[PDB]
């Protein structure tokens, strides 16, 4: 583990405060701005979609990628949210009410028993079983998301291969002739302090970079920069042109 | 269910080219060309044979899985991206022939006519050298028969297990934003006449997907970034990216 304070600069550029973590899967080295805040645990809010995903397809309660769940009728703030989905469109614009449907069917036993199984953060789904990961007890450091990704890159979480298959084609993010991008945005609005989250990976022809970000998120207006930031972050370490 | 739209024809007389584009809107199950007749022509596949070649190596065993890495033989090519070592992924991406000869050697050609007739691949002929078949052989197929292969592989149809057609549509991954994913194969064909260029796969949107085949005249390398440029041209015309 590293620290790079010079990464402080593009936080500063905005007025912001946060972390970016990153892990050399190649050289197994970890490198971040903020040793304590790349360890400090914070709700998942939406992140929490890459777990909730891989357990719904292992029971059965989503089929595949292709499964419609039909939009309830009722008129919510978010446009996307007043309609039809799939889990890729579902995943792609932050669904809440469709991944509350899949937390009501999968039950308290089973959500606990699993995140024990993933290794989870504080591994405790307190409060509601449908908005835990919003408003409940639930925690997870930046280094604690890598230690989950990592065990999902390489097919050793205890759910099929085809499930983890699914869930890294529902993350995909970007793709061109330099790099793919696998990755889940989140925002934590309910509980202090308000914060935004980016985390994920970068595959290159020969190797692999794993990053998680989260800073302060006072107001929606910030919600871009936790993109450009981490941007900023891989140009300046050449991963990315 | 077909529609000929001569107006695409401006796209390849711009560069002073000519060829083909077919796309079929899956929702809708209707199929638009600028050239009926070219869309039913037969020519050799080229590297889009790293599709199907790719899908019966994965079901076969002979690859493992899409980290398996294929070391160079230490054989100084042509192509500076082939002289290093390879897994699945970037034999796709940088269109690894030798990768892809020892592949069809170890599946053999018993096995390699077996497959070809279960996908209903083209005129299924593999005459020639078992290594060089798609590139001087026997084999052919059209634009409209590139389609029908892809479509099945899409929906997982295909004679294989879910998991090759997974990993070889993951091995397709070309582009990706907010707007579109596009899975696809590059090919180039220069050992037979007439030479041409093909692109073939689909773009996925929010609620469709839309399947491509493309070939073009390519009397020299210089054209070949035409390929793709051309088919994207017709996507912008009819609204399916921006």
């Amino acid at each position: 583990w590293q620290e790079n304070k010079s990464w402080n600069a593009h936080f500063t550029e905005h007025k912001s405060q946060g972390v970016v973590v990153l892990w050399n899967e190649n050289k197994q080295q970890g490198f971040t701005n903020n040793l304590k805040r790349a360890n400090q645990a914070f709700l998942p809010a939406s992140t929490f979609k890459i777990p909730n995903s891989l357990i719904a397809l292992d029971l059965g309660v989503v089929k595949d990628e292709h499964q419609v769940f039909k939009w309830d009728g009722q008129t919510r703030d978010i446009a996307t949210w007043n309609r039809d989905h799939n889990l890729i469109t579902a995943m792609k614009y932050s669904v809440v009410p469709v991944y509350q449907e899949f937390a009501r069917q999968i039950g308290e036993a089973r959500m606990s028993k699993m995140l024990h199984a993933f290794d989870y953060g504080n591994e405790d789904i307190s409060g509601n079983v449908d908005s835990f990961w919003l408003d409940g007890g639930i925690r997870i450091s930046a280094t604690e998301q890598i230690s989950f990704l990592r065990k999902l890159y390489h097919n050793k979480l205890h759910v099929s291969e085809r499930s983890q298959r699914i869930v890294k084609q529902a993350m995909l993010t970007e793709a061109n002739g330099d790099y793919i991008i696998r990755a889940k945005t989140g925002y934590s609005t309910r509980i202090e302090p308000k914060i935004g989250w980016w985390v994920g990976w970068v595959e290159l022809d020969d190797n692999v970079w794993f990053f998680a970000m989260n800073m302060d998120m006072p107001t929606s207006d910030g919600l871009g920069l936790r993109q450009a930031i981490t941007k900023e972050v891989l140009k300046q370490e050449k991963i990315i042109p």
